[PDB]
């Protein structure tokens, strides 16, 4: 199967760049959201997990089809939580009702980088919709008790080499982990909603303790108050990860460069874009805009 992308009917840059403003706007004004985070890390989780379905062999899944709005993908285990970002982009989508579920959806982790002041993430448009039974199982998406071996092998799986999977880790400065969605709880960082490369600092510069979490889960924690998944801390156990992790913590410059392919790379997978589609939009912020 090729998915072709296809632009929504007469709509071009600038009909983006609004929903991108709206979104940017409600996440400037949500911001009680996680005791004080705000969306953003949950839209990126959402952007993610709409995407990561993907898998290259038989090319289901992925973001094109945006069937994360049936039931099936909408309550997968490995979803829990993401009910609050569909949540927050509902009312945007009212709005307008001309974008595809797959661009809403991919568009969300886009804005909520750059509005963290992340990189610019130049963004295509053309994801169509696809009906529930196009819709993959669940299960594809990755656990994480495991090491480095499964996360090289998993992401593999995604056309990822060692540098996007490093790079893409990356996105765990934001947010934190939640007991009742994962069976994992705290924050990898401080700088909680601003998009940096304290994941790799955070990484190589702080004490770890491997502890059971009240789930019963293990985790490795810092007296900092900072935790890491199993497949987090795996990058530095494996020797071709933590060159990569020591580049990162080093030059947050070459990071947000390397994120910014892997990033669009990700949420493009799957999707045949024709000789003469637009070239990737880059969106304005809301304060390049005077907010
Ligand atoms: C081995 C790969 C990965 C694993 C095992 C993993 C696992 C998890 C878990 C358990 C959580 C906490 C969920 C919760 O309790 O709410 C989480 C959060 C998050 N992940 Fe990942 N993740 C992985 C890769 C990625 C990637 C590739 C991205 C995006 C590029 C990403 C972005 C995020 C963000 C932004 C959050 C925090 C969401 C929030 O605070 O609500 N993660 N991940
Ligand atoms: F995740």
């Amino acid at each position: 199967l090729v998915h072709v992308a296809s632009v929504e009917k007469g709509r071009s840059y600038e009909d983006f760049q609004k929903v991108y403003n709206a979104i940017a706007l409600k996440l400037r004004e949500d911001d009680e959201y996680d005791n004080y985070i705000g969306y953003g890390p949950v839209l990126v989780r959402l952007a993610w997990h709409t995407s990561g379905t993907w898998d290259k062999h038989d090319n289901t899944g992925g973001s094109y089809g945006g069937t994360y709005r049936f039931k099936k993908e909408f309550n997968d285990p490995s979803n829990a939580g993401l009910q609050n970002g569909f949540k927050f982009l509902e009312p945007i989508h009212k709005e307008f009702p001309w974008i595809s579920s797959g661009d809403l959806f991919s568009l969300g982790g886009v804005t909520a980088v750059q509005e963290m002041q992340g990189p610019k993430i130049p963004w295509r448009c053309g994801r169509v919709d696809t009906p529930e039974d196009t819709t993959p199982d669940n299960g594809r998406l990755p656990d994480a008790d495991k090491d480095a071996d499964y996360v090289r092998t998993f992401f593999q799986r995604l056309n990822m080499n060692d540098r996007e999977v490093v790079a893409l880790m990356g996105a765990h400065a934001l947010g934190k982990t939640h007991l009742k969605n994962s069976g994992y709880e705290g924050p990898w960082g401080a700088a909680n909603n601003v998009f940096t490369n304290e994941f790799y600092l955070n990484l190589l510069n702080e004490d770890w303790k491997l502890e059971k979490n009240d789930a019963n889960n293990e985790q490795w924690d810092s007296k900092s108050g900072y935790m890491m998944l199993p497949t987090d801390y795996s990058l530095i156990q494996d020797p071709k990860y933590l060159s990569i992790v020591k580049e990162y913590a080093n030059d947050q410059d070459k990071f947000f460069k390397d994120f910014s392919k892997a990033f669009e790379k990700l949420l493009e997978n799957g999707i045949t874009f024709p000789k003469d589609a637009p070239s990737p939009f880059i969106f304005k912020t809301l304060e390049e805009q005077g907010l």
